[PDB]
């Protein structure tokens, strides 16, 4: 289920830590499943995310905003993965055929660990035609 993908795939503990919050949204912005602390995103932020996947580098100059919070854009994967940092922590957003997978992390969890959980789920969803 969508909730299981969040609870059991995204929120799994890695090295004793887990994502602060996670969610799988339809590309329309609707929440398919989310964890307890996932922030409400603004329509314009979802629009920005989609434009950045379509035109790599769009958000880079001024930042990736999520829930009104600024994340410094860091190296991503053109049209597939957006990554950002905010203080000790950060986020990974992975695009699938029909959804957007989000993972927010805070130290001691690392960007690499967040990248793994979020991107591996996204890849499974893609192979599952989702």
């Amino acid at each position: 289920s969508w909730q299981s993908y969040v609870d059991d795939h995204l929120m799994c503990d890695v090295e004793g830590n887990h994502l602060t919050a996670a969610a799988i949204l339809g590309q329309d912005g609707s929440v398919w499943a989310q964890s307890a602390k996932f922030p409400q995103l603004k329509p314009q932020e979802i629009d920005g995310i989609k434009k950045d996947f379509e035109e790599p580098g769009f958000l880079a100059p001024t930042g990736l905003f999520l829930g009104g919070e600024k994340y410094m854009v860091i190296q991503g994967e053109q049209g597939a993965v957006i990554r950002g940092k905010k203080g000790p922590g950060g986020v990974t957003i992975k695009k699938t055929n029909q959804a957007l997978v989000f993972g927010f992390y805070d130290e001691p969890m690392t960007g690499g660990q967040c990248n793994l959980v979020v991107e591996r789920l996204g890849d499974y969803l893609i192979e599952s035609e989702l």
